[PDB]
């Protein structure tokens, strides 16, 4: 999928997790977010289109999705551990990783 | 290792998982698959040899092994949770990720 | 952070794990190591500064941190499963991955 579609999937599933009742719902949404994060790794964001495809900026962009996927996975572990409120709280904390990349490249 | 050798390790361990008796056999095979997937990330596949090393095609190739590694890890989690036949079925479902990359680059 | 700073974080937390009393101490250190491993993925190491940014050597370098992150995560799983001394021993075994990269690129 294109970058913007993956970002809509990330944003939409944050709100799903926010309103989730149980851990299965949280787990399903985090799974969808992890897939979107890795798929977004394939894209070139408009503000880096003039950069080398392996410039430091593009590497930082791509590695940002590795960091987000690993952080999504930490939240999933908390859900799989039955700790739903903790997984939700962790899913909210993902915004700091969302924001860090946006501040540089959105 | 060679790309071809990593693919043999992926294929061989998919059949090991299919015939496995118990969770330890599944987890050991999935561990070997994850290692092969990440090692295959280092390679340039013959059909992309005339492409730039960070062309969209090479990124898509490399990210495909991130996606496979994460999907392998999901199956390992199910095995770690004792859900053996669920892990085996998940390992069978990896073939859709195997085929998606093959369709494009094999 | 600097590549050098990330390497000191990996080294320091290996000794923290070696002396840890319980699983929360091991988990917290492994989390810091995984973060440093992925951040180190963004760097260009001195020995490869004259290589193209997606040369086979730079890919091998970056994928080495994917492999380390996954091995760190395997050790965390062992901690999260209460197997403290098994996680400590696994953290000690990470040195073979530290050494393999160092031999090529340090
Ligand atoms: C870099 C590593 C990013 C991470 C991590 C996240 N986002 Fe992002 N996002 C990024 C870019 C470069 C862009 C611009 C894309 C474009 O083509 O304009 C975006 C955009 C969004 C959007 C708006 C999409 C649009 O219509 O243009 C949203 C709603 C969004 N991002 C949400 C989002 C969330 C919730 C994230 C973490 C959970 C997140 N993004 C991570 C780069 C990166
Ligand atoms: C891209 C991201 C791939 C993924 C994911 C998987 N495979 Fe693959 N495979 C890929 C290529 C480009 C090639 C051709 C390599 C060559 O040098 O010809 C292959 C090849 C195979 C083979 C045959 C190996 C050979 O002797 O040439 C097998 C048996 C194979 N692949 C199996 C396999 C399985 C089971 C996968 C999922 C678990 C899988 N591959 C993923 C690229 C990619
Ligand atoms: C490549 C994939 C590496 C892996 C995996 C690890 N290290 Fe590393 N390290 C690497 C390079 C190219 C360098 C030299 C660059 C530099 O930072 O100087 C290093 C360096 C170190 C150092 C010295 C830091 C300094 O002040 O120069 C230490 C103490 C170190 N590395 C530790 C370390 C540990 C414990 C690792 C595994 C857990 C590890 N490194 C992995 C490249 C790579
Ligand atoms: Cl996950
Ligand atoms: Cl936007
Ligand atoms: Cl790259
Ligand atoms: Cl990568
Ligand atoms: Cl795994
Ligand atoms: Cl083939
Ligand atoms: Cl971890
Ligand atoms: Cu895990």
């Amino acid at each position: 999928a294109d970058l913007e579609d993956n970002m809509e999937t990330l944003n939409d599933n944050l709100k799903v997790i926010e309103k989730a009742d149980n851990a299965a719902q949280v787990k399903d949404a985090l799974k969808k977010m992890r897939k979107a994060a890795l798929d977004a790794k394939k894209a070139t964001p408009p503000k880096l289109e003039d950069k080398s495809p392996a410039s430091p900026e593009m590497i930082d962009f791509r590695v940002g999705f590795d960091e987000l996927a690993w952080e999504i996975h930490d939240a999933a572990h908390l859900a799989k551990e039955g700790k739903v409120k903790e997984a939700q709280a962790a899913a909210e904390q993902l915004k700091t990783t969302c924001n860090a990349c946006h501040q540089k490249y959105r």
